């Protein structure tokens, strides 16, 4: 995943918070993000059947679970902005803090595969916890993409289109989403070069899919194009 | 006090191995600490901390009481499981956090405000990260304190309840928790405040209060004696 895609992504997330509030970077504190990352993480670790004394049975919520992956994304490109003592990473890992199953290089061995057993879910989203607890915001998004991978999910597909429904709510639902990142790929989403013009493709198969008539968009795409810096 | 705290850990002893004996076995450290995490979230979502939303709505403080109660049970269990320049370190890190002794330099009261029970339980996370369950445990107490409630009583409580819920599908996903209205631990409420704070933590007189509490939350779930006898024989036990 090219550092030039994962700029870009950062430049929708500022879009979507300025229309929110346009001074979040001021008002805003890199411990909010660090507070709903953690919220949000246990939100997609209650999903899974983790609890040893609580209808045991229950099947997971991978659904949800990839709903959760996107939910925090929002939150860690959020944060990775916000934030513009490294040693202090592996200090953590030599304390044995982050945690494994009991069965980009530097945050491989904190991810554990595949996503869609509890233990090793429980191990990841813990290890995000506890990213966030220290601001590694740049690692959480990374590792994100990394589960979503992981659980065959077009996460950045989904964002931008998802980024282009908020769009149209200013001037089921996830169905058509889902649908609209189909006419375009995941190599190509991702692929440094082509990326730009493959989410320009989900963008207008949103826009079209919702129904903005041709004739209310002469802007819709314009942060869009400035996403390329 | 003292013995009582040691009591409360057996207590918790036998809880866990209602649930499965071999637990000590079974369970690990971990477990515990991703517990913890878990009632720690659900304690501050209870808090207006969303700053994007309706922060006017008032914090159910009976509630936040509930969930001490459960972070209780959870720090204890750790304790038992798990058998400095560590913890200073990463307080120099930047590791901890704060609003905008070692222990009273996490915790940050009132427990009232959003705020400060934010930087609190997130800090109780921490904490339970580094399986630093001791400081958890005491945190609570300081905790019961600022909020002027009374901890020992509602742990007990919970206790028991946590043994109805078992015995009543709560591992099978059957079990009615609410009813018109009400969830299960509300009920919880009225059971403790029948007895003192004074009378739980009497180092002659609290096994009976305890087994006052107990008893309320078993009549409030309409038990036959017989399933009483796990709490019952635990109480005694404890001394
Ligand atoms: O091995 C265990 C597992 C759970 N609990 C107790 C602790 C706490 O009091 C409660 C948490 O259970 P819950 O299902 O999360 O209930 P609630 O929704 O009321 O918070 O369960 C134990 O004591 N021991």
């Amino acid at each position: 995943v090219p550092a030039r895609v994962l700029n870009s992504l950062a430049h929708l997330q500022d879009g979507l918070n300025i229309f929110m509030d346009p001074d979040w970077r001021q008002i805003r504190h890199v411990d909010d993000w660090a507070l709903a990352i953690t919220m949000e993480s246990a939100e997609l670790i209650d999903s899974y059947p983790w609890k040893w004394w609580k209808n045991v049975k229950a099947q997971t919520d991978m659904h949800n679970v990839r709903i959760e992956i996107a939910d925090i994304l929002h939150f860690s490109l959020s944060g990775e902005i916000q934030k513009r003592d490294d040693v202090a990473l592996k200090s953590l890992k030599e304390m044995g803090f982050f945690c494994r199953p009991p069965a980009d290089d530097e945050l491989l061995e904190l991810m554990f595969f595949p996503l869609t057993e509890v233990a090793s879910a429980v191990a990841t989203f813990r290890n995000i916890i506890q990213l966030a607890s220290i601001y590694r915001f740049d690692l959480i998004t990374k590792g994100l993409l990394l589960a979503a991978q992981d659980l065959d999910f077009n996460l950045v597909g989904y964002y931008v289109a998802k980024y282009t429904l908020n769009q149209i709510r200013q001037l089921e639902d996830n169905e058509l989403l889902h649908e609209c990142v189909q006419s375009v790929s995941v190599e190509d989403v991702l692929n440094e070069g082509t990326y730009l013009k493959a989410w320009e493709k989900i963008a207008c198969s949103v826009f079209d899919a919702f129904g903005m008539p041709e004739e209310e968009r002469r802007h819709a795409y314009d942060w869009l194009k400035s996403a390329a810096l």
